[PDB]
Formats: structure tokens, C-alpha cells, sequence
């Protein structure tokens, strides 16, 4: 079963924490990748009951199972805080424009 699904994209809580990682490491060290500069800031319009308190960083999870080194993000991201805290796993899939929406 998966722990998140993301649209048609199931990931278990391994492939979370793997990204999650990479994505905090990255951000702690102060530098980014991809075009889009990975990890970005995620201010939480959408208005998402977290659990954790934000600053937010939002960084690509692939549905591949590697980890995001640039190229295409897809439409999954992790979401975590300053504190390297799991705020949650969100898509553009089922979403409008450039939206998101939790997922499952
Ligand atoms: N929808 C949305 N996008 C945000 C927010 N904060 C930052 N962004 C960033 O703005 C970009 C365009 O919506 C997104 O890039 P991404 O789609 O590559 O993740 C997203 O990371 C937010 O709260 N909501
Ligand atoms: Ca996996």
C-alpha cells in the first residue's frame, strides 16, 4: 500500500525521507539545483493544516525512486521546515493552473 499517493504516484514513507533529506541538506548548505532552483520556498496559500510550524521549503520527490538532481520535477513535492520537519508530500495533479493539492 502506499503511505502517499500523489495522484497515480504511490511513494512509501523511505521514499519521503530520502527526499526529504536531499532537499534539507541542500537547503542547509545553501545552495540549489535545477532551473527552477530546488528547494523553493513554499509560502502555503493553498492554507494546508500542518503540524509543523513553517518557514516552508518545497523540494521535488520523483515517482522514478531517485532522487531529484535536476531535469523535470514532475508534479510531487515534499514539503518540510527549517527544522527539517515533515510538513507534508503535495501535487499539481488534480490541481488548477499551478495549484496544489495534498496528497493521499
Ligand atoms: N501554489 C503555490 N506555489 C508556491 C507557493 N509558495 C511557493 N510556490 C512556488 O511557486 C512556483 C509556481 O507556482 C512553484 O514551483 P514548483 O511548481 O516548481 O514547485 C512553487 O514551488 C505556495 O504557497 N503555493
Ligand atoms: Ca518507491
Amino acid at each position: 500500500a502506499c503511505d502517499y499517493t500523489c495522484g497515480s504516484n504511490c511513494y512509501s514513507s523511505s521514499d519521503v525521507s530520502t527526499a526529504q533529506a536531499a532537499g534539507y541538506k541542500l537547503h542547509e548548505d545553501g545552495e540549489t539545483v535545477g532551473s527552477n532552483s530546488y528547494p523553493h520556498k513554499y509560502n502555503n496559500y493553498e492554507g494546508f493544516d500542518f503540524s509543523v510550524s513553517s518557514p516552508y521549503y518545497a523540494w521535488p520527490i520523483l515517482s522514478s525512486g531517485d532522487v531529484y538532481s535536476g531535469g523535470s520535477p514532475g508534479a510531487d513535492r515534499v514539503v518540510f521546515n527549517e527544522n527539517n520537519q515533515l510538513a507534508g508530500v503535495i501535487t499539481h495533479t488534480g490541481a488548477s493552473g499551478n495549484n496544489f493539492v495534498e496528497c493521499t
